[PDB]
């Protein structure tokens, strides 16, 4: 058992599940909710866009998510069911600042048998809210009775005859709960309804008999009163059915792709929006015919483009024209439907549009730019949602000026025209004194300002009310009027003591001298000394940022202490002592202020030892709650705030220059890409828009921020489907393989449907669903690692699939190789029957083949290994020799497995992946030149992917969203190979890759992976003692922390196939770790109670709340 394994998300998955809209925070709110995996998002809908206002985590995939409103509630609820069957009803309370998903009803709806349906789990709510509807399995239908009594959701099943269900809805306008549904038996498809007796616990005859339907119908729409009844959307057809009711349409409009997806944009169904495989946006309208008894039936159906969107998952109509469109292939939009139509005839406009790395099909680390960064290159996305995905760590700037100038203790931005909006002057303190810069266009040149002194330096200075300017140095306060620059009021300490310490806004100064405190109003040509005070200790920093609605007006007055080492919260003007908090240590605040982020108050406060604490407060009361630290370098911190696009955030100059932001309303911090910064301002000049100015021991710096985030995305769009990748150093320049779809004609054709990046490269070779007649055609793209531009295009055979990619040399050859991997596909063949492995030459911009080798099936994975060459090829792991004659030739084979798809290496020991017989180890013998099998994991297990950790641990991903690591075991009993590790991940990894995207103690080795929702993972190694410790960490976590849907973590992460349910082993859940920093305090205490660590041999001994925050920590820097 003594592998321990740590794994934590490093970019949460970004691809759109599905979406609904209601109102669910309020009855009056317009909400979007989303769903990402194990993620909900609630937005607000605005007329300025999607307004967040809680992300909340569930133990479990996110199956089924629908509002609805049971008569009595103010407000919608939400119904979610898990993919492992748990059901929840939640309620949405806010009480001021704190949000809480409340549970209202939970219970776990799984049966002992039953065979899960084609088309998946569906799950349905009546309009009147007398039940739930569950198409969990094959032949059963469950139903869970909405009584205020069912608190733990007890259901029962109806057995349904109809055993193949597609689709299902539940009817409006029936006087009993009635289902409509397609299904399909040997004789066709056909749409039948059923009424649901709550008494009967049993289906009754519906309201109107069946109809044969197109052989691929898919989708049911239940239509709103005044319509009521069905429509039926198929590849070729749609139909509406209402009894003694029954129209039809086949617009030829939409036989080019399938329809995915359907929302109503009118509440009477009068209108729906369809989307389909290529993005094409139709609007579905209703026509409706008045009837005699006031009954409206249907006249027609009509169907319109309207344009394209992403290809759609969901889509969601939010009022005013404006749609939600959630991709899993592709990014999301906001887009805007408009009554007329563009140049190119479109009534739809990209509005906004959201990054979706999934699915990552395959990815790369390379270190791009500086020596030991390493950035994620993936092939995400499919058909024309294809693209490469470069991803970075960290926030970066671009330096747009570099002036060499030491000595810089101080900078501020300064608007010396009254007039003028933006900045035109950058002030700088230095040891004694101060200079100013004067900023015309781009030319930055030193220049006196009237009123401001040169020979003293300054704490702070900038505009300020009554259009004055003030500088405050250690010898003074000078306010300096506009027009002209004239001191108009100076004030000084009684005696002329030097000022120690400044803040100010517009209106208000406090400064202190030593112990002393002088609170001052911003008068026309006057410093108005209103109160003053004398501190217990000597004052190490102030600050006074107004919060809230105050009018520029702070009542509050932030303190920092020697000492004691307090951060105070005073009441102008009185000084009165509202708070106090002890930060502990001998290490004094450097820096203090008040802020706010997505409308919370908090308090900021760091030491001189890189410490951040940081506290809610009240900005009424002065109380600071919910004390929070973080370590943001080992020097100093200094606080700043500046705006980027429209949110105000915090700058932190350190050794380990930091942006402070908010998200999910708690803080976030992420570091941003310089070294050391001393001191930054905002600066927003003519020449200089928008802007930083930075200064080190050295250098002024000005440039512009990147946006405010963790992970940076660069995007470069291939307009077709990405397969695989692998970096050429020597050539500077990726290898990608590629897909396309084609339409092939009566005749020998076939016809693209759009350029794609192997349709638009520079120079290309060759060698001699989306649509509703389709061929893929493959290529391999080479890539410029510095432009991505796509430098060369190969096209392989028709009818060749290319399946694998290595670069590498061979043997005694130097050059290096792109060398590929194919199978011939056949459509009679079960599996492929032919291959080709092709080793190409990239030079002077054109791809040679060099040498090629027919084989007798697909070659599904190839590594280099050992100057030879590894494939698996069907059923069989070959090693190959590159000769002198510049052939691959054959060396030794294996022959004792399924399906090999998958391959890693590390010395001579080789990892095989099973389509269905899950890992094998093998070794090559050099003094024998052939393989020997070491060990095999005779689990059953249907592998997605495979990594070697070490000699003695190797990791499985398998279709069922789990983990799990083997090792040799502790006879021929050493044949098997121990499943000691197990977890529930809930993602399907189609990559591992050894890297690590963080500059280059508790953990050991970095393993990356890539998902189809394009979450990017870590899993890492851990000592027992290390694991022991977490373990008990999570174990204390999970009884503290109230869980939605009232879901336990262990159920969540227990290892779940169809053949096996265990607890996970083995596995530390670090998204559960690091939760530990954003608990609050008492259960932070709570957590930690006679809680011990072994130390690394033996000695146990007391883990404290503080030593556990450096760990988690530590653990946060990882990824
Ligand atoms: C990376 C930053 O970590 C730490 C930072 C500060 C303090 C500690 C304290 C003391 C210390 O030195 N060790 C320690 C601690 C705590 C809670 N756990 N812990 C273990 C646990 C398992 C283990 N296995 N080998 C060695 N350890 N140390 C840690």
């Amino acid at each position: 058992s003594m592998s321990y394994n740590y794994v934590v998300t490093a970019q949460k998955p970004t691809a759109v599940n599905g979406c609904v809209t209601g109102h669910f925070t309020s009855a009056e709110d317009l909400n979007l909710l989303i769903a990402k995996n194990t993620r909900l998002e609630i937005y607000v809908v605005t007329a300025e866009g999607l307004r967040p206002v809680k992300e909340v985590g569930m133990y479990g995939k996110i199956a089924v998510m629908e509002l609805f409103r049971p008569k009595g509630e103010s407000k919608d609820l939400l119904f979610i069911l898990t993919a492992k069957y748990n059901a929840c009803i939640l309620e949405y309370k806010q009480s001021g600042e704190s949000i809480d998903i409340i549970t209202r009803a939970h219970g776990n709806v799984q049966d002992r048998i039953g065979r899960p349906s084609e088309t998946g789990i569906i799950g349905i709510i009546d309009p009147e809210c007398r039940m739930i509807g569950l198409r969990l399995y094959d032949g059963l239908f469950k139903v869970i009775p909405l009584d205020r009594d069912n608190k733990e959701l007890k259901a029962f099943n109806i057995r349904l005859e109809e055993l193949h269900v597609i689709d299902v809805k539940f009817l409006y306008g029936c006087q009993a709960p009635t289902i409509c549904f397609v299904y399909q038996d040997p004789q066709g498809r056909h749409v039948k309804t059923y009424e649901v007796s709550l008494r009967e616990k049993e289906f009754n005859k519906g309201p109107w008999k069946q109809e044969n339907v197109e052989a691929e119908a898919s989708m049911v729409i239940a239509v709103p009163e005044p319509f009521g009844g069905a429509i039926i959307i198929g590849q070729e057809s749609i139909t509406y059915h209402n009894g003694d009711k029954y129209l039809a349409i086949a617009p030829p409009i939409i036989k080019q792709s399938t329809i995915v997806c359907h929302n109503r944009v009118d509440p009477n169904g009068s209108r729906y929006l369809l989307g389909d495989m290529e993005g094409r946006l139709f609007m579905l309208l209703l026509e409706k015919e008045e009837q005699m008894d006031g009954t409206v039936t249907l006249k027609d159906l009509r169907v319109e483009l309207l344009g394209e969107t992403s290809i759609a998952e969901c889509l969601t109509y939010l009022d005013n024209g404006v749609v939600f469109v959630g991709s899993r292939l592709g990014d999301s939009q906001l887009v805007k439907l408009n009554v007329d139509s563009n140049e190119q005839g479109s009534y739809v406009v990209a509005m906004e549009t959201f990054t979706n790395l999934g699915p990552i099909v395959d990815m790369c680390v390379v270190d791009l730019e500086r020596q030991g960064q390493g950035q994620l290159v993936t092939c995400s996305g499919a058909f024309k949602e294809g693209s490469l995905r470069i991803i970075r760590n960290g926030i970066g700037i671009h330096e747009h000026a570099s002036i060499d100038l030491p000595g810089i203790k101080g900078l501020w931005p300064l608007r010396s025209d009254p007039q003028r909006e933006t900045d035109d002057t950058l002030v700088l303190s230095f040891v004694g004194q101060t200079r100013v810069l004067m900023l015309n266009g781009e030319e930055v040149e030193e220049t006196e300002l009237m009123g401001f002194v040169d020979d003293q330096q300054t704490f702070f200075c900038g505009n300020v009310a009554h259009q004055q300017l003030i500088q405050i140095t250690s010898a003074s306060v000078r306010l300096v009027s506009q027009e002209p620059k004239a001191l108009v009021s100076e004030w000084k300490e009684p005696q002329a003591k030097n000022i120690s310490v400044a803040s100010c806004n517009s209106s208000q100064v406090v400064v202190a001298v030593g112990r002393a405190l002088y609170y001052l109003q911003i008068h026309p040509q006057e410093l108005r000394q209103i109160s003053h005070t004398e501190m217990e200790h000597e004052v190490a920093c102030l600050d006074i940022t107004p919060l809230g609605d105050s009018n520029g007006l702070s009542p509050l007055c932030a303190i920092g202490l020697w000492t004691d080492i307090s951060a105070r919260i005073l009441k102008l003007p009185s000084f009165e002592l509202l708070h106090k908090e002890m930060l502990g240590g001998e290490i004094i605040p450097r820096s203090i202020l008040m802020t706010t982020f997505e409308s919370s108050h908090y308090l900021l406060c760091a030491l001189g030892d890189g410490a951040l604490f940081y506290f809610g407060l009240n900005i009424e009361t002065g109380l600071l709650s919910d004390r929070k630290k973080v370590t943001l370098g080992t020097q100093p911190t200094v606080l700043r705030t500046f705006r980027s696009l429209s949110t105000t955030n915090v700058f932190a100059c350190s050794d380990r220059p930091t942006v402070i932001y908010s998200s999910n309303h708690k803080l976030v911090f992420s570091n941003v890409n310089l070294k050391e910064v001393n001191y930054m301002c905002p600066l927003n000049s003519d020449g200089y828009p928008d802007s930083l100015a930075l200064a080190n021991n050295s250098t002024l710096t000005i440039g512009t921020i990147d946006e405010i985030q963790k992970l940076h995305i660069r995007t470069v769009p291939l307009y077709e489907s990405p397969r695989k990748i692998c970096y050429q150093e020597v050539s500077q320049c990726f290898g990608v393989l590629s897909s396309r779809i084609e339409v092939q004609d009566t005749s020998g054709g076939t016809t693209a449907l759009r350029p794609s990046a192997s349709t638009q490269a520079l120079s290309s070779s060759v060698s001699s669903h989306e649509t509703s007649e389709e061929v893929e055609v493959h290529n391999l793209l080479i890539i410029d690692q510095h432009t991505f531009e796509v430098l060369h295009a190969h096209q392989f055979l028709q009818n060749e699939y290319a399946l694998s990619l290595v670069s590498c040399k061979l043997g005694k050859d130097p050059n290096t190789y792109f060398i590929v991997g194919t199978a011939m596909v056949y459509p009679e063949e079960a599996e492929p029957k032919q291959g080709r492995i092709v080793v190409f030459q990239y030079s002077d911009g054109k791809l040679q083949t060099v040498a090629e080798k027919e084989v007798k099936g697909a070659v599904y994975s190839m590594v280099e290994f050992n100057g030879k060459l590894l494939a698996s090829i069907n059923s069989t792991v070959r090693l190959y020799e590159w000769t002198t004659e510049k052939e691959l030739r054959t060396e030794c084979n294996h022959y004792n497995n399924i399906m090999a798809l998958y391959l890693k290496t590390k010395g001579d020991f080789i990892l095989v992946g099973d389509l269905m017989r899950s890992v094998l180890l093998l070794a090559y013998k050099p003094m024998e030149g052939n393989f020997e099998e070491i060990a095999r994991d005779f689990n059953p297990n249907w592998m997605s992917a495979v990594e070697i950790l070490d000699d003695d641990n190797f990791l499985g991903a398998e279709n069922a969203f789990n983990l799990f690591v083997c090792q040799k075991d502790s006879d021929e009993e050493r044949q098997h190979l121990q499943e000691v590790g197990l977890f529930h991940l809930g993602e399907f990894v189609n990559v591992f890759c050894h890297g690590s995207l963080v500059m280059q103690t508790p953990t050991q080795g970095s393993v990356l992976f890539g998902t189809v929702n394009g979450m990017i993972g870590l899993v890492t190694s851990l000592s027992e003692s290390w694991y022991n410790l977490l373990l008990d960490m999570q174990n204390r976590l999970n009884k503290v922390i109230k869980s939605v849907g009232k879901i336990e973590h262990s159920f969540w992460r227990s290892f779940h196939t169809e053949r096996k349910t265990e607890p996970a082993t083995g596995f530390i859940d670090g998204d559960l770790i690091e939760s530990f920093l954003d608990i609050s305090r008492p259960k932070m205490q709570e957590v930690v109670a006679n809680l011990q660590y072994d130390d690394g041999s033996g000695m146990k001994r007391e883990a404290t709340a503080d030593d556990l925050i450096k760990v988690v920590e530590e653990l946060t820097r990882i990824h």
